[PDB]
């Protein structure tokens, strides 16, 4: 029937779990994938898809190879863009925050928490570095894939994440004749201010 | 079967003109939708979706209002990053380059080329702008939609378009075990050069 003002709750979190789990039910493919935007020194911003996995008032969190080209992004500029695409269910969500590392704790629990091939993988490759073929990756993760047989994959000393604090919080959803609704919560006095924002 | 640096060629739009092909051939939903991430004047990342309309050696295009925040930020920092979310078939495509904006001939023609609902939507709403209610749309747009009843829409003088050069193109595909094939072009002294980046 459209996005009204009045049926908005006052913790955007609560818009966003119910848009969540719509597209969960509607089988999206990846539901909790969202591109994160960062910028490089020279205020060039660079884009790529990861995967949502954890997300409360504090904010959202993301995992990582520490070396990647968003972590030295992010270390040199810690502002970040969150956007879910789910223009199939013609909505879009912007998150809006700062990145802040997670702790040792907190991925650890995550790591051991995954596909063992995985906890593989992420040993194997030195994200986004020039490498001069794809067999190095094969080769190394063969030779991990039976160093470490017999116990449990170690967490990666270069292996983290990030969780985004909740600065902003955009929502849009399609409208008829091209006006969309659009809606920007912004943190403001621990409290959110809302403001319907022109398509 | 994979993607092999020696499958890949020379010039990154075949690859994309291909994937773009394969994607609208699979139903994809907006295959030509794109995230475009601009950057503010304090270093925040901005994102939100738009369509490509054309896209060659010098660009790919898109239009919107000129009074939107995406206008006013690419005016301060033309650095842009675009990317296709083409997850659902194991793919992105990241686009970094400058926007410039299009000429009143080339936007004149692409306006006037649209659903005639659309050109008086476009009137409608002062884009990225707070405004107090859904209702003020969709006043003006009744307001307009006889005001224009007997001619043609006139193409408002807020409206255009950028072109994003080309100075950076990366592939990415879905690979087992994590390890996924990334390929970077890399605009340089009139070519591409090609470099394989770990996942
Ligand atoms: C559906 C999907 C999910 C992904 N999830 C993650 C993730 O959670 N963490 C990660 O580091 N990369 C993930 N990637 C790969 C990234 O898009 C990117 O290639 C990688 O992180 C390196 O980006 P960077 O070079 O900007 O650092 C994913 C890709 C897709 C298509
Ligand atoms: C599938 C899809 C396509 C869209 N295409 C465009 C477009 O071509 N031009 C445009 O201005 N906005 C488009 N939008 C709306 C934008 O995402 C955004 O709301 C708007 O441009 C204002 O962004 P801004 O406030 O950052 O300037 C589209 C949204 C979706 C979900
Ligand atoms: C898998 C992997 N990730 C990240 C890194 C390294 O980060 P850095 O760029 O400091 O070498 C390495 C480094 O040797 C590595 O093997
Ligand atoms: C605000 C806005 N402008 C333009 C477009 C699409 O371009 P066009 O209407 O010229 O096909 C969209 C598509 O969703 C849009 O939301
Ligand atoms: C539909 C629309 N777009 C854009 C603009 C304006 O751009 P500006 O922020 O300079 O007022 C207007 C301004 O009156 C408008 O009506
Ligand atoms: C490089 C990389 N790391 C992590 C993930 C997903 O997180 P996880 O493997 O812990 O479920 C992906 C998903 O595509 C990925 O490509």
């Amino acid at each position: 029937g459209g996005l009204r003002r009045r049926d908005l709750p006052a913790d955007p979190l609560t818009l966003f779990e119910r848009w969540l789990s719509q597209a969960c039910e509607a089988k999206l493919a990846d539901p909790t994938a969202m591109v994160v935007a960062t910028v490089d020194e020279h205020g060039q911003p660079y884009q790529r898809i990861v995967l949502l996995k954890h997300y409360d008032e504090k904010g959202m969190v993301f995992y990582t190879n520490l070396g990647s080209r968003k972590a030295h992004q992010i270390e040199n500029n810690p502002r970040v863009s969150l956007l879910f695409p789910w223009h199939t269910l013609e909505r879009q969500v912007m998150v809006i925050g700062k990145a802040e590392r997670l702790s040792t704790l907190e991925v650890m629990k995550y790591f051991h928490s995954r596909p063992r091939d995985s906890q593989i993988g992420a040993w194997v490759s030195k994200q986004s570095s020039r490498i001069s073929a794809r067999g190095i990756l094969e080769s190394k993760f063969l030779e991990l894939k039976q160093k470490f047989q017999q116990g449990e994959v170690p967490l990666p000393s270069f292996w983290g994440g990030f969780r985004v604090s909740l600065e902003q919080i955009e929502f849009w959803q399609g409208g008829e004749h091209r006006l969309h609704d659009r809606f920007l919560y912004q943190r403001e006095n621990d409290a959110w201010k809302i403001d319907r924002l022109a398509p």
